[PDB]
């Protein structure tokens, strides 16, 4: 048995920013009191983990990265009674602690036990569980999926049903259940509606399946890459727009499309100007406009708020609202059941070694979602 | 009689900016088509017309600036149906034409004929009513109360009580409505939350009012006039606190205060500065920022968009975001009924003669209202 032990694994450690990561071994501690130790099944590359990459997110290095998994309980630390050995689970780069005041609001999500505002890249501990070269390695969002075992917080791991196909529910761990809640929990889409979505990779397909599932009306799909229009119209986009083709800024051409503004719109690709793109292209006095890409790290955006005082909402979100232990679970049963699809999202598939080649997929524009496989 | 013929009559023109307004006999045409002439009987001094004199809001000159008011329909054009002859009234300088998208919309108020976003000065058909020294002079958002009598086109007045005091119930024309709904109805704060209200003038304590209606436990005020602070407690602020006292930025203290953040914020101000500082001070994840103040003309304001991210609602509203013809005779009765009060609001109650120190008082820090009587 490898319980209470040192498991010796290979893993993606990142050394520095804009390199290739380095497929080596790395020593992955037993689980501490309330931690488990997960053997990864597969994990997803979703673009917030090339920001770690470019520099656009700032984490401490060197890191293991990785946030959108699955993978199997290997072993459980002391007082831990979510999981036990052998569970299907979902990593969760969002905690649910059950305990502090964001936790316990109706509508809050980003539990205060949370690594993204200001990372340390450890364990809830303020330690690490991953030695590589005799050098201790940053976790990632408390996650760290980029190794064939990692070591998560209890409430960083969600238990999920039994029969689940790993390769696919990885997505639930973070791009379908980001776009797919920011359209139906954080925008609360409406039946009839006309949405703009920006950006359509995985995390923006996905927020178009939420409208749909909604009952928009028209979701007008924007990318400034046309090779992604065929695959956003196939799960509900009503109209694809390239705002290289158009003489005027494409927050005027959408106003005019839309006969006055849109209800709803999307930034989900992480730039300043889109994000004040998006909110003028929603009606003025009743429109919302909801950011999810990641912004570069430390910049500011400007805009005019008369935006807002004539009546649009401004928002954004982590993980599309949801809060994480409670609706992953619910989220893969519903998946079980046929209630939304994954396969649309996935475009390639390929083993865990050839991550570096994953990346490159995404950097040249091929790829929504490569699915790795340990 | 006058029904049908020019009235000459006393006004406050304002012929520049930055100047005092002139006090003099202008000629008022007969309403046209759908156009309803009223005889005013209270008008608020709003900061919002001290905006106009300033340069702070652009608006064509010269101009019968006025907003907040009350009056008696001396005389309606062909095709008026919703008042008459002898009605108390409030022109409404948000109009609700209850045809365009915004109107028809459940949550919109910023009905399309406005005059607010792109300002014309003029009457629906474009033409003015008011001539003065043999000049035309413009309108002001549909309403210009500063005169003895104004024209508004029917879609910018609604009948109200005939029993109301119209020397009290002007301020439904905007200072209290505006406040009150961003609490009630933009914000919709819950009971137990905790506010901050930036801004302690006429419209703040009008949202402080509507707080404490629905059921705020904590509510701060925030002003670097300490003289405001007296009577925003008065209204239901529970701690007040001023800037100017602090070594550290107010969104820590009030951080700090509110043990992680507030539920609801509200900019009742007009500055860049502190409509960023509201937003900060609301809880990260599930907070939310109302601005209310009118910026200043042309201006963005710099901020991050991690504020949103995490989960912060932005949103602004004109008029509390009240549909302005169905909710001002509502709002009367209201006050008819003893529902809320609006005497804590007046400070200061002056003839129409003097205008000029009513606006004096009001940019000293003296006065909240001054309601000038005709
Ligand atoms: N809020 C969250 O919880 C959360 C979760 C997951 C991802 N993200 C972020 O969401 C964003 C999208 O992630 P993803 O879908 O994996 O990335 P992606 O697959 O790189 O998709 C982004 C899309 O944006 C398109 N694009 C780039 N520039 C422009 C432009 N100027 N105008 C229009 N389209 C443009 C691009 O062609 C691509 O199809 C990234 O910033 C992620 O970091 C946020
Ligand atoms: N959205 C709307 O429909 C609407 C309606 C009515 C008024 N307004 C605007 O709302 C704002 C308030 O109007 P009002 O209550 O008549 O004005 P007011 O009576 O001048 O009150 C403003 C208050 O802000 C205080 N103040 C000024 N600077 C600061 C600062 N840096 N920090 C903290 N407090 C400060 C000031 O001392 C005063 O008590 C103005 O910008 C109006 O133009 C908007
Ligand atoms: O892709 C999800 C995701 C985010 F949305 C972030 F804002 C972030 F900081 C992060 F590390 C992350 F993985
Ligand atoms: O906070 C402790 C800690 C470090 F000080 C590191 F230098 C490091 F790489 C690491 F992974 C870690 F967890
Ligand atoms: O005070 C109300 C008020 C506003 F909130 C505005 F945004 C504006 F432009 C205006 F003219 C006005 F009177
Ligand atoms: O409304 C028409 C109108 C004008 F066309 C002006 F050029 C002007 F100065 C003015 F005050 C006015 F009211
Ligand atoms: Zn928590
Ligand atoms: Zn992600
Ligand atoms: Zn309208
Ligand atoms: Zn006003």
């Amino acid at each position: 048995s490898t319980a209470g032990k040192v498991i010796k694994c290979k893993a993606a450690v990142l050394w520095e920013e804009k390199k290739p990561f380095s497929i080596e071994e790395v020593e992955v501690a037993p689980p501490k009191a309330h931690e488990v130790r997960i053997k990864m099944v597969a994990t997803g590359i979703c673009r917030t983990d090339d920001h770690v990459v470019s520099g656009t997110l700032v984490t401490p290095l060197p890191v293991i990265a990785g946030h959108e998994a699955a993978g199997i309980v290997e072993s459980i630390g002391e007082g831990v009674t979510t999981v036990r050995p052998g569970d299907k689970v979902i990593p969760l780069f969002t905690p649910q602690c059950g305990k502090c005041r964001v936790c316990k609001h109706p509508e809050g999500n980003f539990c205060l036990k949370n690594d993204l505002s200001m990372p340390r890249g450890t364990m809830q501990d303020g330690t690490s569980r991953f030695t590589c070269r005799g050098k201790p390695i940053h976790h990632f969002l408390g996650t760290s999926t980029f190794s064939q075992y990692t070591v998560v917080d209890e409430i960083s791991v969600a238990k999920i049903d039994a029969a689940s196909p790993l390769e696919k529910v990885c997505l639930i761990g973070c791009g379908f259940s980001t776009g797919y809640g920011s359209a139906v929990k954080v925008a609360k889409v409406t039946q009839g509606s006309t949405c703009a979505v920006f950006g359509l990779g995985g995390v923006g397909l996905s927020v178009i399946m939420g409208c749909k599932a909604a009952g928009a009306a028209r979701i007008i799909g924007v990318d400034i890459n046309k090779d992604k229009f065929a695959k956003a119209k196939e799960v509900g986009a009503t109209e694809c727009v390239n705002p290289q083709d158009y003489k005027k800024p494409i927050q005027e051409v959408l106003t005019e499309m839309s006969n006055g503004g849109v209800d709803f719109s999307f930034e989900v690709i992480g730039r300043l100007d889109t994000m004040v793109t998006a909110l003028s292209c929603c009606q003025e006095a009743y429109g919302v406009s909801v950011i999810v890409g990641v912004p570069p790290d430390s910049q500011n955006l400007s805009m005019n708020p008369m935006l807002l005082l004539s009546g649009r909402t401004w928002k954004g979100a982590i993980f599309g609202g949801f809060k994480s232990k409670d609706s992953v679970p619910k989220l893969v049963a519903d998946f079980m059941a046929k209630k939304f699809a994954l396969d649309p999202l996935i475009t390639h598939v390929l083993p865990f070694e050839k991550i570096n080649e994953g990346f490159d997929l995404l950097r040249s524009g091929e790829s929504i979602r490569t699915i790795l496989t340990f």
